């Protein structure tokens, strides 16, 4: 031993990953041993130039609503070299490398002003550029050059079970330097055995003076015997007062299968948040709240009547955030093996296991081991999510879900990548297949590897919780990604830490002449001599940003005052001259947003499958750090508020027929007016639809935007989360645009309600699959939104348990209840969020 490369690392990272100032034991080195096999593998098994080319496909039908948009089994494809320019007419199912001789009769076609190649094996209607185009409407324009050489992604050179003793832990006692002004209260410490949130064991301490240092100097003994921990137990250790103010974990089963033996200082984090699972202890130990305890082994590898039948069957049937009674788990594990031939029972099967005895957790590996209809059945995402949930600890049980996972194509490795990496914190170990997973695909997919760096990377920066096993996860990716993307890398990371110091400066300082004079003047420094003159868009990949645009930037008139960033883009053979736009704000935790635009593009991908496009847009956001992060500016988009702002203003004096008005000024033949107005329809029942299930659609029309050509889309997600009637938006205004006022109706009216349905019956087609994402969104990402009424909204919202019939009548009911409201809700918003009442 690669000192300047650890150095490196470590600021691509933002995090030490030698640092071990802030652990008990060894299992963080452990995992970075551990990982280089899985890397290695990798890197040594993956195509030099289909990974240098990246190539985006998909092997999904072509949605009935591209189809159309077809003529014959043609399709055109402009071609550009140096100066010549010939367009090729093309059939929807051949492969890149027949039209290249179609042009003719060692070049590569990539697409104009992006990073992005048309190559492989694919037919050309499967390339999702080619896919975004005609949904846009947009002309496929390609460059004819030289393949990209795969020299540049080089990779630089490198018993338990005889213990028949009930469990004891010592609580020695607790130290903190200075307590709450809160005189006087009274603590004890309560001790949990704790597996999949399933409390195997509780026990407490008696209560004791809430004084800088309590001591008790007691045996806590359980009921468990040593020969029942499960692999994966936690030892919970919790604070309370008199409510909970302090917890902190510790394995007792560590990575070696050793039972956890000795002295322990564990400092604690102070108060279904997943961050209350982790077993990294808190850095601060100047401030932090201390535990001590002490412990005192190597862990090992007729027919149903039809009643019970129904019974079962029932129970199956029934939604992932559905109790089980003690009764439904007695009924699962008596009848076990007829349950494995239900994949769909799998997670409630498993979860009717009591892993706090040796002898069951060994009858559940029987069954394990005779899994065969599992890994028959099609993979089902949203049945593997449930196993990789809080509620289950057992790593074999974990992996079967992994395993499945394994079969996803790059593609759909992108849908569900942002919750993966957020499913790492449901991971006992730091080692898991999961993250193991993770690491392959990155390193197998240049586009899953960048998404996978910064997803990383902002938890990283932002979670003390899990930066540490994040940290360590990174750097495995980053130890095969190969030089091109370090350095690819560091140029962003650079360019970020430059625009984010501007930001705050610009923010410590209506926006004067004088602020405004500050950001023009310290971009003008940037720009001159000390920023890189071009990097990649860290939420648009293939896009790369070159100069800043200064005379266009400028400090956006909001309370958090966010950084409005134009670009022109760095790549020549980029047709247009639009310029790149990029919000940059500090002051909102963006991953929530992150999470919210994630849903979005799930629930597109669900509507596919049932060939309907409601028209979502999901804009680019990208958490960067410690409240800090990026969004993309789409072009050509005004907010709601503002459009009406226009005929009014200081009062709150909305009027019906602006926006429609907004519309037809806005396109220039009468055509584009009602394919807008179209669009506004099916844009506006997707909001609708989309924020009524995720309980985010009562909003004031100030974050909801509007493009020119008629997508309407909801805005600052962050904002209503961190501060959470009518069941959406669908106000006179967006109502009149579809031609109705009143006691009336409309054919464009007509057509919402029926898309609506359509739109929403397709989403309780996967009810279950929404659930669980739903459930761990909340739990992984909005701590101020993880209590029992908050997981189990999306239960109602989904009208679960309903036929068709009752549910779309449900809906059209809430389409009912805004109409009879109104303004009345906007007007309600303008008070408080314009003026303040
Ligand atoms: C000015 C501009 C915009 C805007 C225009 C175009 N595209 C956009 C994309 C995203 C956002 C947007 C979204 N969520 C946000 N949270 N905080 C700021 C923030 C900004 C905003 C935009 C929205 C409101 N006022």
């Amino acid at each position: 031993m690669s000192q300047a490369f650890q150095r490196q690392l470590t600021a691509l990272i933002g995090y030490d990953v030698t640092d071990v100032s802030n652990v008990h034991d060894d299992e963080l080195e452990f995992t970075r041993r551990g990982l280089v096999t899985p890397r290695m593998a990798e890197v040594a098994s993956r195509d030099p130039k289909l990974y240098a080319m990246h190539p985006w496909v998909t092997s999904k039908p072509l949605p009935e609503y591209l189809w159309k948009k077809i003529a014959n089994n043609c399709i055109f494809i402009v071609i550009h070299r140096s100066t010549t320019s010939q367009t090729i007419k093309v059939s929807p199912d051949d492969t890149p490398g027949a039209i290249l001789q179609s042009f003719f009769t060692d070049f590569v076609l990539r697409v104009c002003g992006r990073d992005e190649y048309l190559v492989g094996e694919t037919p050309i209607k499967n390339f999702q550029w080619v896919r975004q185009c005609l949904k846009n409407g947009e002309e496929i324009h390609v460059v004819l050059d030289t393949p990209p050489d795969p020299a540049l992604d080089e990779v630089r050179k490198e018993s338990l079970w005889d213990c028949d003793r009930k469990f004891r832990v010592k609580i020695r006692g607790i130290d903190i330097p200075v307590l709450p002004r809160n005189t006087d209260l009274t603590v004890f410490v309560e001790a949990n055995i704790q597996h999949g949130q399933q409390v195997l064991c509780q026990r407490r301490t008696s209560p004791k003076p809430f004084t800088e240092e309590v001591l008790w100097n007691v045996w806590l003994e359980f009921s468990i015997k040593i020969k029942d921990l499960p692999k994966g137990a936690l030892l919970n250790l919790q604070i309370y007062c008199g409510q909970l103010l302090y917890y902190v974990n510790l394995l007792l089963i560590d990575h070696r299968f050793l039972l956890r033996r000795g002295e322990y200082v564990l400092h604690m984090w102070q108060i279904f948040n997943a961050d209350k699972l982790t077993s990294a202890t808190n850095p601060d130990k100047e401030n932090s709240m201390s535990i001590s305890i002490l412990l005192d082994i190597a862990l090992p590898k007729a027919e149903m009547p039809n009643q019970l039948r129904k019974q079962l069957e029932a129970i199956i049937a029934t939604d992932p955030l559905n109790p089980l009674t003690a009764e439904d788990k007695e009924l699962l594990w008596h009848f076990r093996y007829e349950s494995l031939k239900h994949p769909k029972a799998y997670p409630k099967l498993f979860s009717s296991v009591k892993w706090g005895q040796q002898e069951i957790v060994a009858k559940t590996y029987q069954l394990l081991a005779r899994r065969e209809v599992w890994d028959q059945s099609a993979l089902d995402v949203g049945l593997t999510m449930q196993l990789l949930d809080c509620n289950f600890s057992d790593e074999n049980v974990r992996a079967i879900a992994v395993q499945k996972l394994e079969s996803l194509e790059d593609d759909d490795v992108l849908h569900y990548l942002l919750q993966l990496v957020q499913a790492v914190k449901f991971e006992p170990y730091h080692d898991s297949a999961l993250a193991r997973f993770l690491l392959k695909r990155g390193l197998r997919n240049k586009r899953i590897g960048h998404f996978l760096f910064w997803f990383l990377r902002s938890e990283i920066a932002q979670s003390r919780h899990y930066q540490q096993r994040f940290a360590v996860i990174l750097e495995a990716y980053l130890r095969g990604c190969g030089t091109a993307m370090l350095h690819d890398f560091t140029q962003q990371v650079q360019v970020i830490e430059m625009l984010q110091k501007v930001t705050l400066d610009i923010k410590s300082l209506d926006v004067s002449s004088q602020v405004i004079s500050q950001l023009k003047q310290k971009l003008e420094n940037l720009q001159n001599l000390n920023l890189p003159e071009s990097f990649r868009v860290p939420y648009d990949p293939g896009l790369k940003a070159g100069a800043l645009a200064i005379e266009k930037c400028k400090v956006m008139a909001s309370k958090k005052k966010p950084l409005w960033l134009e670009f022109k883009c760095a790549d020549p053979t980029a047709l247009s001259n639009e310029t790149i736009g990029i919000i940059f704000k500090h002051g909102d935790d963006l991953r929530q947003d992150m999470l919210i635009l994630q849903i979005l593009r799930i629930m597109e991908s669900i509507w596919e499958t049932e060939s309907l496009d409601l028209c979502l847009l999901p804009y680019g956001c990208i958490s960067t750090g410690d409240k800090i992060g990026m969004i993309e500016i789409v072009k050509d988009a005004t907010t709601i508020a503002k459009i009406q702002q226009s005929t009014v203003g200081n009062t709150g004096a909305f009027k019906d027929e602006v926006l429609n008005h907004w519309l037809k000024e806005k396109s220039p033949t009468e055509e584009k007016f009602q394919a807008a107005v179209e669009r506004f329809v099916y844009s506006c029942a997707g909001y609708c639809v989309a924020t009524f299930v995720l309980g985010i659609g009562d909003r004031h029309n100030d974050n909801i935007m509007i493009t020119e050509t008629g997508n309407l889309f909801h805005i600052d997600f962050g904002h209503i989360l961190g501060n959470y009637r009518v069941p959406f938006v669908l106000t006179p205004d967006f109502l009149f645009v579809m031609g109705t006022s009143g006691k009336k109706t409309s054919p464009h009216f007509q057509k919402f309600q029926d898309v609506c349905v359509k739109a929403y019956l397709a989403l309780r087609h996967h009810t279950n699959l929404l659930i669980i994402l739903f459930s761990m969104m909340l739990m992984t990402g909005m701590p101020q939104l993880t209590s029992k009424e908050d997981i189990e909204y999306i239960r109602d919202a989904l009208t679960v348990g309903k036929n068709e019939e009752d549910a779309k009548k449900y809906f059209l009911d809430q389409i009912e209840v805004c109409r009879d409201k109104g303004w009345t809700v906007q007007f309600n918003w303008f008070l408080h969020l314009v003026l303040g009442i």
